[PDB]
């Protein structure tokens, strides 16, 4: 008897704070998408589909407005209270292209969310909107620059620690992996992020050179080539890039590849499948960081609902796309980061309302 | 911030239409401070059949009684947690618990359970008829009555210690039946690997074999062996029996039961994964009243087609109704769930008769 | 030193002769700075089909498109590798690319793409007919007017939820085929691992089984199960895959899409794969013109006799052409390459229409 009437997509240039220079290109911006879900009763969602560039995953900011396009004529009268059946439709009219998926998924769990009058946290089984830890992304240099930015980020109230590792010298990251390790604060937590940047080889090599037993993150590109690693070194690995569904957890539980993952709506096609996820991890006895790929306070409140929902024993530390952006769309909205701690909303719904004046001219629009 | 205010607990004494002649039903109320009120049914088929017993059931209700009183049962995973940490195992008193609080959060929501278990619609769903052991042409005559009646999937019980009996038996039954008709050949855990091996491969039948062996393993080693489909049911308790049997490739089905496996927040997993394996699947359950078997209706429902096989109704094996007119009925073999918010079914106190047990929160200035 | 200056893209609304009833297809045009040109095609079989889309490639290669001008085309490796850094996955974005660099690369080297690829001749290739679905002598009425036009394969559509059809659809059409022809049994992911099992466990015929199950998994644990050579295409979509598949035993051919795998560099390491470990192979694309249909008989005619089976060729379900008399057509049931240097079908621009899209170089001192 609901019913969706229209869809709106607008394109948002989201400058970042800290701009880095690739070899192959100034990575400058982020390309989002915000999608508005209208229904024919005046309930309204929204969802937001972020990629962190067109390199980092399977997805790209172009192909997320065409691929909303391709799927509008048959979201379009279908009861968005209905959820697995909405991805149901939206699998069998585009396969794959999750990162296209996990706006209109996301914009259906908020108009569930308002019709049910429950935040997201307590759709998706939680007690309460429990304060998730939020982590510090550490940059690249030396052992003496990486352990003053830990430092900088222990005085803003930053108990967890990303340091980003990696290259294709095994000597260095030697060094930062033993410096980082040993000159940590008391209490405070490392995940060394590799992001992909190693063969099994390389690390092998550093692995097996190093005292260090904290997180690994996705060494390698594959996960054959990152379960291979784990049966011959000594740490903790935390799987990511390469789980892009369902049957790719299964693959790595199977393999013994990980004790634990990252789930992010974007990467694996929204809040349905990222639940699903998360429940798989808890019976299976996986720690896991729950965020997403990247973006605004829109679809970090998204995940940090799953997030905060997430048992005790089987959630580790979120990370916020917002704070990375130089502009924010959506102020004093959403979940943010007060002390090192961000608390999801307990309004109805996603508890996020982007303002249409603040988003600009949409690009396109739907109605039948 | 809605809090439960109290359990209450009904026994039924419930006559058999064809007598080991009765059963032991647990009804459960569970009330709220904002005046919502939850049912659930628990009735294990008799005390033989899965680890559980109507005393049981009740004596569990009791230990979880204090851990129920002042949660909110909207966070139905949070609910679930608690019941795990303060009584493990002992799935069958948690199956009534799950259920009530289902019910409460579809009537808090203004939704029915097979649209929160995310269905496009109440789907009429098959029912399937039940065919005692005997002669061929015995069993053959109440498939024929059966087909009258409008059951168009049959479960024919067989086994024993005599492997040429069963042969006769299902050469018999495969060939002679009506065009359209599918049967299912119970065995109910009654042969040693050596007869299914016998047995199956000896007949030219390739119709689903349920639950030949005592075991996940003895089964395993009758599905590498033989040809048939196999399904399985009474070996599974939870989650991880299911994953086990999956990684073995034990199956190409499984029933879900809400009784066997903790009732439907733990039935939904189990049928999300099953859809993301491809499993096709029997969801009903255990025995009992129309109330447990439309809420195992309600998920059955919500079960893409490809996936779902036919519902056992338990109730058309009752003398005695204690909800009549309510809840889902057999109509010429099919079953439709009701759309009414929650599980739609609502128990008269007076029908059932008066509480075997009540749990209550109490004033700290209380004196007796 | 050889550059690429120019991409354009062409967008091509073909009506299909038995109408869903028409589909999307791109041309590439990509230019260089020695005036050599090189087309491409990359057409989905509707969206729904595969992980592709029409307007999903036209974004894709305007995400492309900076990276790959000022490219040597001739380096066919790196070209690949630069795609893959810059859009990972859209290997439907990366076939018509790929293609256009293949037949710039032939035309530089004098050589057709057959002798490329290692082929001594211009190897006339087998064409396969499709069967649609109906029942058993409605099939086969028309495998009789296929084996009148001259094809000796046939690739029969059969699936479903009910068995009993399909048991009767195979067992009539594979003893019912004329002396020499061959039958191919597509299934097309319409089966569950249950079906399967029961529907190959009951016949007599052991033709091949294409693609039974959604999923890897699922074809490997059929393969396990029943006598039938299996046939595996829409589950692999990258190497990887097809790797996992020669480890898990899951098949004894596979069919190679350009389109599915990214092109026909890709498509080439797969098909001499499959040769080391003694694969039967479809070469073939996923739908389109003449154009996409060549640069897979290319690969198909270089490849080995004893791994080879028959193509199928997508433009002749097509009731417009956009390039007449030109590329690979259907001569009695065979197709002959051409041999003429690269790819051997040059586009007419006039006959396309205008362009959707052009990128091009510009200069440092330009101003508009």
């Amino acid at each position: 008897s609901l019913r969706i009437t229209r869809l709106t997509v607008f394109h948002l240039d989201l400058p970042l704070a800290k701009p880095y220079w690739l070899s192959g290109l100034k990575f400058d911006r982020l390309d989002s998408t915000y999608l508005r879900i209208d229904t024919d009763e005046g309930v309204t969602g929204w969802g937001e589909g972020c990629p962190w560039g067109h390199s980092y995953l399977p997805a790209h900011g172009p192909g997320l407005r065409a691929g909303i396009a391709t799927l509008a004529p048959h979201l379009l009268g279908l009861d968005p209270r209905s959820l697995d059946h909405v991805n149901r439709v939206m699998d069998l009219q585009l396969p794959g292209h999750s990162y296209v998926k996990s706006p209109i998924d996301m914009a259906c769990w908020d108009i569930l969310g308002q019709v049910a009058g429950l935040p997201l946290w307590q759709l998706l089984g939680g007690e309460a909107a429990t304060p998730v830890p939020i982590n510090s992304s550490i940059s690249t240099g030396t052992p003496d620059q990486m352990l003053g930015l830990i430092a900088e980020a222990a005085a803003q109230g930053y108990r967890t620690h990303s340091a980003k590792i990696g290259g294709s010298d095994p000597a260095q990251d030697i060094a930062r992996i033993e410096a980082i390790s040993a000159g940590l604060p008391d209490g405070h937590r490392v995940t060394f992020d590799v992001n992909r940047a190693w063969t099994p080889a390389i690390a092998v090599e550093v692995l097996n050179s190093v005292r260090a037993r904290d997180w690994i993150e996705q060494p390698c590109q594959t996960l054959d080539q990152c379960a291979h690693v784990a049966r011959r070194v000594a740490n903790p690995i935390m799987l990511d890039e390469c789980l892009h569904e369902f049957s790719d957890h299964l693959a790595a539980w199977s393999r013994g590849a990980c004790e634990g993952v990252k789930i992010k709506p974007n990467r694996v096609g929204g809040l349905t499948r990222a639940r699903q996820i998360r429940d798989f991890g808890v019976s299976v006895g996986w720690q896991m960081h729950i965020e997403d790929v990247g973006g605004t306070a829109l679809a970090d409140t998204a995940a940090l609902h799953l997030a905060a929902s997430t048992p005790e024993a089987n959630r580790l530390a979120s990370w916020l796309g917002h704070a990375h952006l130089a502009d924010d769309p959506i102020p004093g909205q959403g979940a943010r980061n007060r002390d090192g701690l961000a608390t999801p909303p307990s309004a109805p719904g996603l508890g996020v309302i982007p303002d249409p004046e603040a988003l600009g001219r949409p690009v396109a629009s739907y109605d039948e």
